[PDB]
DNA sequence: CATCATTGAGCAAATGAGCAACACTATTCGCATAAGGTGGGAGTAGTGAGTCTTAAGTTGCAA
């Protein structure tokens, strides 16, 4: 189990250039920038918790949904 | 001697505000989306006077 979690730990510190790469799009809709950062911290770590590599995809394509997911969710009920 | 007004006394009829209990539906909430997308951006520019606080530079001075 912790050695799994390692292996999570790793990956979302690999990912996180993509998630303030699409972080950028969405930045004024009246709320602050670290909070979509953190929102969008969640929504990969969903990500890494859904994916699987015997599919045969590049991991980003699969992270994009659950990212505009935590984010939209987050910015749609927090108006 | 009779009687009634006149003071208590309480009631049915009626009604206004509920109550619980089921039963049904509107709304809300929470989860999903597969080729690929892996460092922000606005940030002011024409105050001045003072006062407290560090920080550093210098500088006697004594063992």
């Amino acid at each position: 189990e912790a050695k799994a979690r390692r292996a999570k730990k790793e990956m979302v510190e690999a990912n996180l250039r993509l998630v303030i790469s699409i972080a950028k799009k969405y930045t004024n809709r009246g709320l602050q920038f670290l909070d979509l950062i953190q929102e969008g911290n969640i929504g990969l770590m969903k990500a890494v918790d859904k994916f699987e590599y015997r599919r045969g995809y590049k991991f980003s394509t699969y992270a994009t949904w659950w990212i505009r997911q935590a984010i939209t969710r987050s910015i749609a009920d927090q108006a």
